[PDB]
């Protein structure tokens, strides 16, 4: 059991402060590896924004981690932020430290993420916007969301584990 859940890794927050991730066990919670602020979202600051804020009453996060394109190999998004500068988009809900998710330079934690949940699409790299690991209250990915899923995309995922994921 090399990394049982998402917190057996470290977060950095949108400074690259230590991030207290684990504080969101016990909880289920999302977490996109979005480009913070950088050209287009498909509809991914929407709906973490409002997966926060609608369902913070069953006890649910949603942490974005922006992504950093000085990584090489930043999702699809490594042509975007070529213009433009990725940093902290900032929201109601908390955005992280910008990770390369991609490639080898991906922060261990979504290497852990990566490697556990393809997802919804062919194999299990990070190739695109925002896209929201399903993290359930224990820290263990169920699913993964590109930035095609919409909110109730979402909800048929989250809901039965926002009420209880595992105990």
């Amino acid at each position: 059991g090399m990394g049982s859940s998402i917190f057996d890794f470290e977060v950095l927050d949108a400074d690259h402060k230590p991030y207290n991730l684990v504080q969101h066990k016990g909880s289920p919670l999302l977490i996109y590896n979005v480009a913070s602020k950088c050209g287009y979202t498909k509809g991914g600051y929407e709906t973490a924004t409002t997966l926060y804020n609608k369902y913070k009453s069953q006890g649910f996060t949603v942490l974005a981690f922006p992504s950093n394109q000085f990584g090489g190999q930043e999702p699809g998004n490594e042509e975007e932020i070529k213009e433009f500068v990725c940093t902290k988009f900032k929201a109601e809900f908390p955005i992280m430290a910008k990770i390369n998710v991609n490639g080898e330079n991906a922060h261990p934690l979504y290497e852990y993420m990566k490697k556990t949940k393809p997802g919804i699409l062919a194999t299990k790299a990070i190739k695109w916007n925002f896209t929201s690991f399903l993290i359930d209250r224990d820290g263990v990915p169920v699913e993964r969301f590109s930035p095609g899923a919409s909110v109730k995309d979402i909800e048929e995922k989250l809901i039965p584990l926002l009420g209880s994921a595992r105990l």
